[PDB]
This record gives C-alpha cells, structure tokens and sequence, in this order.
C-alpha cells in the first residue's frame, strides 16, 4: 500500500479527488486508487468516440474518405482544426485525427453526428462490455464536470479496461486497431500530463481530458522498452489548484506509478 | 361480459382508471378491461429492467457477480436496500433482487446505467416485438403519472404479453427464465395487492408500481393447483381513494378475475 | 452547369436556401445544388419513418395489422385521419397510410413510438448506411427549423441516397419496398410541389415537408416512361416568399431538372 499513500497524500495536495487505474498486460497485474468511483470524462472520451466511428468502418457502414461539410456557425470552443474548415469540410478519419491529436471539440460532434448521437456511442460501449462508461450530451455541455452529475463519466478501472479491449482484443479490425494505436501516439495535448512523469523511452498513446470544476484528466497506453503494453487512465476533479498545477499533478502519478512497477521486479 | 360490468363498477368506485389484462396460457384465452390503454408503470418497468439485464448475461456482455460502487449522493427515495450499501456497493444481482423484491429506487437507476439508460431498456423492449410500452425517464421522475403523458407507460395487455415472453419464451436463458421467476416469486412488496385477493394455493410472482396521481399496480404471474400459468396486469390511475383503498382495488380486481374463470370451467 | 446557374438565380428569388439532389438509376448520373448541406426535414421524415416500421414488420418484430388506439388529447395540430379514429383506432398500415399520403402528425407520433422514438429511427438510418440524417424530437416540434440547427435535419445528396438504397435495395423485402412505394404514389399532398412541374406521363411518388421559418420540401421518386426510377430531393428554407410561391418554386425546380435532363440527351 505504499503507492496507495502517496496517492493520498498528492490528491491532499490537489485539493480535489484523483482516480487511477493501472492495466498492465505483460501479468494482468491491476492497481486502482478510487479505481471503481465515476468521474467526468472529458475529452477521453473521444478515443473511445473514433473506435466506434472505426467499428462502423469495420462493418461496412461507415468510411474513412466521407466527407463531411459545416458552416461556421457549427462551431464550438477549441475547435483549432475544424476552424479551418469550413470552406472545404473534412473526412471522417480527418476529422478522427483532429478530434484525437488536437482534442477538436467541433470534430468530435460532427463524429458524433456520424454515430447518430451520444446515445450510440454509450450503445458501443455496451455492445463491448463496458457497462460503466456514459455519454449523455454533446460539445461543450459535456465538460461541465458537476459534482455528483453521472452524465459523461467513465471510472478510472472501466477506461483502463475498454482501451485495453479496444487497443488489443479483437472488437476493432487489425487495421482499425493500428489506426486508433497510431492517433493516439500523435497526440499532441498531452505534453504536460502523463508523457511528462514517464520514462523517456517509452513509446505512449494518450488522450487527454479538461474540464470545468478543475477537471484535468489523461489515459494512455504504454510500451516500455521490450515490454508488454500497460494502461494508465488518470482522473483528476474538484482541484483548487491552478491549471499548470493539475498538469503536473498528473505528472507526477506517472513518477509514482512507474517507481511502484519497478518495485515488483 | 359481467367480468366487464363488475371492473366498470369497481372503477367508478375507485373513482381513477382502472386497467386489466388476463393472459391464460392453459388455452391462450385473453381478457382485457381497458386492456388497449396506456398506464404510468411506475416501478412494475422494473421486471423488464432485470429481464434485460438477464439478456445480457445470456450473451456474455454483463455478469450478475459484477460489482457496482456508489456514494450517498447517488441515493434516491425509497431505497431501502442500496441506502445500505454505500460503503461496499452490490452485485448486479443483488440490484436486482432489490429492485424486484422490495423496490429499490436506486438499484434500479444503477441497473439502468448497465444497459446505458431508459432508451436501452425500451430498444430492448422493441428487439422482442413489444411495441407499446415504453421507458423515458429516471428515479423518482418517471412516477410523476401525469395525466395524458405517454411517457414511462405501457397497457395492460402488452404488460401481460411482454410478461409471458419473459417468463416462457425463448427471449431469456433458461436459467435467467428461472432466476427472475424466483425472484417475482420472493417479491416482498405486493401482499396487500393481488396476493390478497387469490386463492391461498396459487403460486405468485408479482411486481408493483406507486406513483402520484393516485397510481397503484400490480403484475403478476399465477401458477393454480396442477394449472399453466396465468399472467395478470392491473393498473389503476386518478384515483381518488387513499392508498390503502387503492391496494384494495387490486385485491378485489384478483377476486374477481378468479371468480370470472371459474365460472368459465363450471 | 446551366442548371447550376438556373437555380442560383431561381434560389435568390425565393429569398433563402435551396437544395437539390438528383440521382438517376439509369445511367449512374447525379446533380447537387446545395447537396451536402443540411436542412430541416419537416414531414419528408417520415418516409423514413414508415421504411424503418417495415423494416421491423420484415423481421417479425412488428405486424401491419397491430391495432393502436390513442385518445383526444394525444392529436397533434394536422391530424386529418388520425383525429377521426379516436373511438376505434388505427392499424398500423393505416398510421402509416395517414403519415405519408396525408402528412398525418399524430400518426407520425404513434409509429415514432412503436420504433421507440426519433433516437431509434435514427439508429434504423445508421444501420443502413446513412451517416447523415437525423431525427432528434417528436411532432410538432421537429418542424421548427431553426437556422444552424441540425436537429431533425437531413441533405438532399443523403435524402435522395437514402430514399434509393429504400425503395430498391435489399434493407426491405420485395412486399415492404412495393408497399412503401404504393403509399409515396398515393401522396395526397403534394400536388403543387414536384409533380407539378414533371411531363405528366411521369409515374410519381413523393413525401412533403412544410415547416416555420420559410420551409417547403419534397422528396420523390420519378419513373420516366420505359424508364429506371429518378430519386429527387428537394429542400427550401428561410424563403421569404408565400407558401404559394414557395411550392412553386418547387414546382419550377422539378421543370428545370426535367430540361437539363433532356439536353443530355
Ligand atoms: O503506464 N504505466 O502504468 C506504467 C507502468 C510502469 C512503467 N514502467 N515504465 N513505464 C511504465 C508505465
Ligand atoms: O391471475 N389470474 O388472472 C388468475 C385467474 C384465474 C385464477 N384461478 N385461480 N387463480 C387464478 C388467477
Ligand atoms: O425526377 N427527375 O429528376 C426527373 C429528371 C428527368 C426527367 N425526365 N422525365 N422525367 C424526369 C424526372
Ligand atoms: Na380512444
């Protein structure tokens, strides 16, 4: 139990609540600090929102090369992708890109236009044994982050689990796997979160996640050198400190978990 | 035609509307009294609920072992059970049984959250042919029975009929048929509704519904002595008799339907 | 194209957005104006809306006979058949009968719940293959057609596929496509829109939507003689002309189609 304390001891330091989950596939080997506690997705929902879009591709009723058109007014907040678009739309697997690699809050409603609605994302969730995870609305009402709000929320242990079904079982495709495997190694969000407390030879896939309430979140997927894959699902709400601080928060979850791994061997 | 009369005149005595479907499936031989008109469920949308819960562990996509935390805030009224568990949490199964068998509020919003909400529970109901009932919304707000509201309804005989699917068709397992059989059977909550009126021998599972407006129900399946089963579903809404009165409705609802099939046979 | 331009100008006098989508079995052939842009369905929903009731009546689901009775105050404003059957009911058939051929909007509300509401008939849609259109409230209020809201709203191009991969792929069986198609011929209520700009030996079904804010629609499917079928979508809104004038602007596209179509050739 000593990562458990210090994990205590940081989420005292943060002012707020902090979930983790840890997946590691070399042994099954689990741990989880308010693991099984529901906490507002945010943006990590939408690598989950791209398997969905990729299961349609999959299937035949969805492609990659569609393109979807909008207009200015279609916009929402943080849409730096999607706000160059407007003249010339975007395709699905741009929009996959965007909404993954820049957290584009426009990309990711016009995905969930293409799914027919935060319902059938919740729907693919079930159809793959993740009773837990739920979105409820669409962009930016998602973000709010209200305590005691189940809406949007995930638990630090199911989004460990689902990445990890989607990254490596065979719900997805190979060529779907390997494409959400690939949009998550190019995000570019996630620079201050857990990237920053990891070993700098690990290769990692991750999305972030940031919301109202002081809401900073991040999951990840990460290959050690010449090891098995292990994922990492950060939850981080109620905050009082400062944005910079709530990055460095997640940060140093990664330090404390990868000196906690070491540690078994 | 007197088994109609007698509910006209129960119902003017109860002084709300009063819904029944009999579904006999010794012969296949029906009866309904406002049989075609829609009902708030209130909390007798809870069998379904556990029903397709049940499917899902059929198909491999959920596990009645599987646990499920929570915090007091997640806590509504009439929760006698889950109010217990905040520190543990309950299995799925132990959800359910709470939600049928003493009926339990929150088990059945965390219940609702495993299929991904109401619209999940009515596309269940659609993938087995019941086109009728419907689930729109949460606890508490889905007993608010409005007058003219379609919302959170369903009839009397599409109740009665989604019953009997559940319970002998092949929608469900055999051991998830018999798992909610067992727990309709243990159900706590019903001995002042249908269960009062029927005779002292009939086997019974049943659920309720209470909600504003004066809503009292009861669903129920009957097995009589060496007989097939019978499947009973009484709604009675507007009333404007006290709670104890509408429970009594249902009994005498019960007396009644048991003295009409009689009277069939002899 | 010259009817490009055509229709520009026929656009400006209407004062607000014109779409069209022309998709000619024949020869593979198609012609957009406009065809990626959403706009505001109104009642041409619910030729979707009886395909996805068919649908489920193919799969043993659902049955055209099924008796469904309503009261007084479940009437929505346009209920022409369904407001004389309170006493004894409809059919499903005849819901569906009154939907199309009549723009019954009670009859709309009874059969959206015997799918399980919008979100359901949305999901119908998906599952075929249209990624695009949306159905999201119940009657009246999905006729509201707002500017830049893409609730209940679909595109001419996704329309005019839809209505074809309906009427003559393998979603619905031979019976449910023929009866689809007799009810579209059997429309009542759209004699001032496209039939009344197409040749007069043209064989014609078709489904209107008529909404706030300008909005006149109507989508068809067209048999020339000795002829594979032509699927015609059209959508007005935030026209600032008369209702008259508005159906006429209609009835001027379906002319201007039929001649760029002979000077084909
Ligand atoms: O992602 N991780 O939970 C994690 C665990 C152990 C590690 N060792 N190196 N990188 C690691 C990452
Ligand atoms: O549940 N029943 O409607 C029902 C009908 C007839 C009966 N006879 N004995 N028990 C009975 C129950
Ligand atoms: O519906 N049409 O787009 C259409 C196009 C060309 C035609 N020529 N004859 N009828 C026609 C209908
Ligand atoms: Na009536």
């Amino acid at each position: 139990a000593a990562l458990s304390e210090q994990l205590a001891e940081l989420e005292k330091r943060s002012g707020g609540r902090l979930g983790v989950a840890v997946l590691d596939t070399a042994t099954g080997r689990r741990f989880g600090y308010r693991g099984d506690e529901r906490f507002p997705m945010c943006s990590t929902f939408k690598a989950l929102l791209a398997a969905a879009v990729l299961a349609r591709v999959d299937q035949g009723k969805e492609n990659l090369d569609r393109r979807i058109t909008y207009g200015k007014e279609d916009l929402v907040d943080y849409s730096p992708v999607t706000e160059k678009h407007v003249g010339d739309g975007m395709t699905v697997a741009e929009l996959c890109e965007a909404a993954i690699t820049y957290s584009d809050n426009t990309a990711a409603n016009l995905l969930l236009e293409a799914l027919g609605g935060p319902a059938a994302l919740t729907a693919f969730l079930r159809s793959i044994g993740d009773n837990v995870t739920r979105l409820d609305r669409w962009e930016p009402e998602l973000n709010t982050a209200a305590p005691g709000d189940p809406r949007d929320t995930t638990t630090p242990a199911a989004m460990a689990a689902t990445l990890r079904t989607l990254l490596l079982g065979d719900v997805l495709s190979p060529a779907s796997r390997q494409q959400l495997v690939d949009w998550l190694i190019a995000n570019k969000t996630g620079d201050k979160r857990l990237r920053a407390g990891l070993p700098a030879d690990d290769r990692v896939g991750d999305k972030t996640g940031t919301g109202e309430h002081g809401t900073t979140n991040d999951i990840a997927v990460v290959w050690p050198p010449n090891r098995a894959p292990i994922f990492l699902a950060v939850y981080l709400t109620e905050s009082q400190v400062d944005a910079d601080a709530r990055d460095a928060v997640i940060a140093e979850v990664a330090r404390l978990v990868v000196a906690a791994w070491l540690h078994h061997h």
